[PDB]
C-alpha cells in the first residue's frame, strides 16, 4: 500500500499539466466565448500524447497504462478551461484510438493507427441513435454483406467530432459490427450543426449513410464483435471522461478557495464564514474520495484485475460530487458567478453530460448490483 | 385552518393557466429556439393582468392580494414554457409597478402607473452594479442635487428588460433614492446584449448615464427612501420568482410523469423501476413542502401580519427543491434530456438565477436566524 | 385557504399541552429513569380526552376530527417527555377504541366502548408475528367457526400494552382461501382462557412502553365478540393504521417542535468563545433546518388530516406526512446530537433516548418503501 | 501508488480477524444482553497485540506501524460483535500506552509500560470534566508542584474503563497562566491515597463500556510519575486524540464492514414477491451507498495512516477520515434499520445498539465541527 505517485508518474502528469496551463489555457477565455475549437490545438494535443492512451511505440503512442493515462486527462482537466477541446480529444481517444489499436487488423492499423495516434487525422465516433442510442444492439443502422464488402445505410446522430473528423468509427448491425469510414466516401453526408451549450464549443451533428460501399478491410474486429468493441471503448470512456472531471473539480476547489481567501466582507475573508468554508470542506472531501476511487480502478486495471465495477463506482461518485460542487460554487461566487469570463455556469453546464454519455447512474448501479451478487 | 382555494382563488389560477397555456405556450418552442422575447405577448400578458399584482383598480390593477398574485404567477410557471417571457414580466411587476404604486407621488402614478400597468410601458429595473449588485448602499451611481432636480452619473449593468424598456427605475446615492428615468432622455445610453443562456431570451444589458438630468418629480418617494422602496421590490421579487418556480416544478412533474407511464423497458413502464419511481415521488413531496410554505407567506401577508421570514423560508426552500428536481429530471431523462425541443436543459438553466437574484441563500439564512433570535 | 387555528382548535391545542405539561411531565425523568409506566398517569390522560378521538358524545368521546385529533397528539408530543406513555395512549387510541367505534355492532360498543374511551379498560392491539408482521394476510392465526362462535389458536408478538392490557383486538384467519378477505377481527378480555400473556423483554426504542407476545391455545371467542362483519378484518386494520400513521405524525411532529425549542433555548445561552454559540453558523444552520423541517410536515400532516375531515381520500397525503416526519425526526434528532456534544448523552436530558423512541417510527405501520408504494400507485406508477 | 496490502499487512489483518471472529466474537451475543465485560477476553486480546500499537518488542510491543494498527483495529471491529469491549481496548491503547511509549521518561516506562502494552494492567485516561471535556486548557483540576512532587485535586467525568482500570493518565494543572503550555499529564496508581473512582451510571451508547467519573481529593503525586516534561501535556493529549481518532476510525470501518456483508446476506435471502429482496431497487441502492461508502473512507483512512508512517504530516487527513466516517457509519446504520424494517430492533441480531454504539464517534475525540476546523485551517481559511 502506497499513495505516492511513482517518479514516472508525477512526471507524467506534471509534463501534461504544464502542456494544459501554458499551450492551451492560454487563450482559452477567447475560444470560449467565440466558441472556436481550435484544430490547431488539437493537434497540438494530440501529437503531445494526449492521443496516445495505451497504444504501442510502434504506432506513436507511449504504451502507457490505465493509471498513467488517467493522470494525464486530469492534468488536462486542471489546467485548461478549454473543456471542450478536452472532451473532442477524450473522444477521439478511446472511441476511435484505442478501438482500432485493440481490435482492427494489421492492414488496418498500419493505414490509420499511427495517423490518428498522432494527431494527423481527426476522428468521430458514431453509435447512437433516437432509439438505438442507449440500446445500441436495436440500430437503425445496416451494413449489409456484398462482393468484396458492405453496403451501409442509416442515420447516427449526436456525433461528436464530425464537423472536423477526417474519419468515422461506425456500428452496424450485420450481430453488429465496426467499421472505420473515411470522410468523403461517396454517399456518405455530414450535416451541420445545432448549436451546443453543454461542452459548448466541442463540434457535434449528424451523419447519413446513403448507399454507402464499405470495403471489406475497413472492418473493425470480426463480424458480430461490434459490441464487444463498442464495450471496450465505453469502459475507456467511462474512466478518461471520471479523469477529466476529477480535474475540473481540483481546479473549481483552487479557483474557489482563491475567491474565499481574498473576498474580504465584514472585515474578513469570507472563508472565515461558515457557509463558504463549509461548501469549500465539502468540495475536498468529495474530491480526495473520488479521486482515490478512480485511482484505484486505474490500478487494479493495471494489475490485470477486472476493474469494471471499480469504475463504474468511479463514473458514479465524480457524476454526482461534480454537480453538487458546481452548484455549491454557484452558491459560493452568487452574483459573480454568471460572469462568462469566470466560466463557471459554463463550466456545469459541460458538466451535465457526465450522466448523459457513458451511461446514467443506474447503469453503474446495474454494474455494481452484479458484482456484489444482487442479481 | 382550510386548504382548498376559496372560489375566488381558483377563477384567477384557472384564467392564468388558460391563458397561459392558450396564448403564450402556444408557439413558445420557437420563440425560445430563436432567443425571442416578444413584446406582443408580452404585452397582452401585461394587460391580462399579470401586470397588475395589487394596484388598484384606478390605475387598471385587479387589487390582488399576495395569495392572488402568487396564484397567477404559478399558472403561469406551470402553462407556458416561456419562461424567459414569464421572468421579464414578473421583473417589470415588481421592481417597477409596484414600487410606483406604493411610493410615488399621485404625479407619478398620474403620469406612469396605469400605462405600466396595462403594459403600453415596459420597465426595467437598475440598482445592481460590479461592487454594488449586493451592497445597494455603496454604490458608483450618484444623482447630485441641482436647480428643479438632480443629475445623475454611472453605470448599471446587468438590467433586465433593458434592450426591450421603455422607463427605468434608477437606485442612486444622493442615502440613497429611487427615479423614474424615461428611455431616450438626453445622456441616457442603453447598451446592447452579450448572450445569455439562464433564462436565455429574457433582454438585459448596461445603461451609461453621462449628466442626465432627472426632473424633480421623476423621484419615486422622499429623498434617502431608495433603500426601504428597493427592499420592498425585492420581498415582491421573491415571492414572485418563488410562485414561478412552484408552477415550473408542477410542470416538470406532470411532464415527468408522462415520460414514466409511457416510456416501456423491459416489459413495463419504467415508472415501475424504484430509480424513475423514487425521484418522481421526490418531486412531489418537494413541490407540495414547498407550495404549502409559499401560500401559507403569502396568506400571512394578506393578514397584516409580518412575513418576512415565511417568505425567506419560502424561497430557500423552492430554489433548492427547483435544482435538485431538475438534475433528478436529467437523471430521469438520460439521453432524451438535451432535447432542446423538450428544453429540460434549458429549463434548468433558467432556473439558475434563482440564487442569484433575490438574495442567495444565506441571505434567507440571516433572515430565519434574526426572526428566531440567534443575532 | 387558512393557516389559522380556530378558536375551538386553539382550546384543544391549549387545553392538552397544558395537561401534558402539568400532570404527565411533571415527574416524566424519574418514571423514565426507572423505566416505569404510570397507569394512574396513563387513566387521567386517557379520561382527559386522549383516548377520544372521534368517538361521540354518547360513548363519552368528544367527537373530534382527525385535525382535532392530530393537535391533541401534536401537545401531548411536544409538553410530556414520557414519550413512552404518549405511545401507549396512540395505540390504544388507534388500534382498538377506533376500530371498535368505527366497525362494531351496537352490543360491543355498548359493552365495552365507553369502557376504553374513558381510560377504565386498557386495550392492546395484537396482528403482527414473525412473518405476519407485514404481510397481515399471511398469518399463522386461525380463529375456526364453530358453534356460537370461534376457535382460535396462534402466536402474536410485539403487542404493544399486552403486559397491561385489559383487552386484545385480534386479527385471525377465518377463510383460508385468497381474497383481501379472509381475516376478522375480534375483541378478546384478558384472563380468558387459553390467553397467555407473556414477560416484558428489555425495551430501549420506546423503552417504559410495555410490549410482549401473546399466544391463544384454543380460545372460545363468542359470537358478539367479533368486530365487524367476517372477512372485515382486512379493512379493519388497513383503517387502523391509517389513523396510527397520522397520530404518531403529530406526536413526532410535537417532539420535533420540542427538540426545536430546546436546541434554540441552548444555543442562545450557551457562551463559546465571548458570544452565544447560536452565531456560530454551524449551530444555526442546523437550527434553521430544524424549523424548515418542522413546518413543511406540519402543514403536510395539517392538509391530510384536514382533507379527511372534508370526506376526500386522505391515504397518500398520510403516507407523504409519515414519510416527511420519519425522516426528518432522525436527521434533526442527529442534528441535535451533533450541537450538544458530549452533552447529548445525558440521560437526564433525554435527547439520545429523544431518538431511540423515535426509532420504531419506521418500524410500526409501514417502513418508508410501503409509505412510497402508497404514493407511487396514488400517483399512477402501477 | 499501490492498492495491494503487503504479505506482512495481510497477516496482520487475517490473524487479528481470525482472534476477533473466534476469540471474541464467539459468546458475544450473551455478555451483551448482561452488559459483561470481560476482563479475561480484555487480557487476552491486549496480549495479543491489541495493546501494543507502535510500542516497540522491548516492552512487548510488535513495532506496528499506524497502517498496521488500523488493520488490525479494523479486523476487529469487523469480526466481534462486542464493540464495547473493542473501544475499551482502543482506549487503553490511544489514551495511555501511546502517551506513555511516546513522551515517558525510560524509568516510568520501565516501571508501567510493558505491564500496559501485554494487559496485565488495565490503563483509564482522564483529561474530560463538565466544562473541562472540550477545552483540555480551562481545566478545574489541579496538580501544584511541592516537594518531591505535586498535589492533585479535582474531579474527572466520564472516564472510559475506570471501574475495572488500574492506573489513570491524569491532565492536570501546573502553571495556571496563559500559553498552551500549563497542563501536563500524570500517570497514577488505582488506590492510591485521596483518589475515589464511583459506581458505574447506566450505559447505551457502547452499553458494555464500563465508565464513572473519578475524584482526587489532595493526591500526592511523586515526581517520577509525570509523563513527559512540565506543560507538554497539552502536546501528549493532542497526540493521544490524533491516535485515538485513526484507531476509533477503524474500529467503524470495521463495523461498517460487517454492517455491509450481513445487510448483503440478508438480501441474497429473504424472499418477498417471489424473489430475493435485494432485487428491490430500494433495498439494492442502499447496500449499494453502504459498498461506495464503506470503499471511500477506508481509501480515506488507510492514506491518512500512510501519511503518518512517511512522516508526512497527518492531521488533517485523520480529520476528513473521522468525518467521513462518522457520517456514513449514521447513515448506513440507518439504511440498515430501514432494509430489516421489523426485525432491525432484533437485540440479538444487535443492529440498534450497534448504531447505539456508533453514537459516541462525534461524541469523543472531536465533534464534527471540530474536524471541520482543522480543515478548514489546514486549507488556509484562518
Amino acid at each position: 500500500m502506497d499513495f505516492n505517485l511513482s517518479n514516472s508518474q508525477s512526471d507524467i502528469y506534471e509534463s501534461a499539466y504544464r502542456f494544459a496551463c501554458d499551450v492551451l489555457d492560454q487563450d482559452a477565455q477567447t475560444r470560449i466565448s467565440q466558441k472556436i475549437l481550435s484544430t490547431e490545438l488539437w493537434k497540438k494535443a494530440a501529437a503531445y500524447g494526449f492521443a496516445h492512451g495505451p497504444v504501442s511505440h510502434q504506432f506513436g503512442g507511449s504504451e502507457l497504462g490505465a493509471l498513467d493515462t488517467a493522470l494525464m486527462i486530469e492534468a488536462l482537466g486542471k489546467g485548461s478551461r478549454d473543456i471542450g477541446l478536452s472532451f473532442s480529444l477524450c473522444a477521439h481517444l478511446c472511441a476511435c484510438v484505442i478501438p482500432l489499436y485493440r481490435f482492427g487488423s494489421s492492414e488496418l492499423k498500419d493505414k490509420y493507427l499511427e495517423s490518428l495516434v498522432t494527431g494527423k487525422l481527426i476522428a468521430a465516433n458514431a453509435a447512437t441513435e433516437p432509439d438505438a442510442g442507449s440500446d445500441i444492439y436495436n440500430m437503425q443502422a445496416t451494413a449489409q454483406p456484398c462482393e468484396g464488402g458492405y453496403i451501409l445505410n442509416g442515420k447516427k446522430i449526436f456525433i461528436t467530432n464530425a464537423p472536423i473528423a477526417d474519419v468515422f468509427i461506425i456500428y452496424a448491425k450485420t450481430g453488429v459490427s465496426a467499421f472505420l469510414i473515411e470522410k468523403g466516401t461517396p454517399g456518405l453526408n455530414v450535416g451541420e450543426v445545432i448549436p451546443k451549450d453543454c461542452l459548448s464549443n466541442c463540434p457535434w451533428s449528424e451523419i447519413v449513410f446513403n448507399d454507402i460501399f464499405i470495403p471489406q478491410s475497413q472492418r473493425i474486429g470480426m463480424e458480430g464483435a461490434g459490441g464487444a468493441i463498442f464495450h471496450d471503448s465505453m469502459i475507456w470512456e467511462k474512466g478518461c471522461l471520471s479523469a477529466l472531471f476529477v480535474g475540473g473539480l481540483a481546479r473549481l476547489l483552487e479557483t474557489t478557495l482563491e475567491y474565499a481567501k481574498a473576498r474580504q466582507q465584514f472585515g474578513k475573508a469570507i472563508g472565515q464564514f461558515q457557509s463558504v468554508s463549509n461548501r469549500i470542506i465539502d468540495m475536498k472531501l468529495r474530491l480526495e474520495q473520488c479521486r482515490l476511487m478512480l485511482y484505484r480502478a486505474c490500478w487494479k486495471h493495471d494489475q490485470g484485475q477486472d476493474a469494471e465495477a471499480d469504475i463504474a463506482m468511479s463514473k458514479l461518485l465524480i457524476s454526482e460530487y461534480a454537480v453538487q460542487s458546481g452548484l455549491d460554487a454557484i452558491q459560493t461566487f452568487g452574483g459573480a458567478a454568471m460572469d462568462q469570463e469566470l466560466g463557471l455556469v459554463r463550466h456545469l453546464l459541460n458538466m451535465i453530460p457526465s450522466r448523459i454519455f457513458s451511461g446514467t447512474n443506474d447503469i453503474q448501479k446495474e454494474i455494481i448490483a452484479r458484482k456484489l451478487g444482487l442479481r
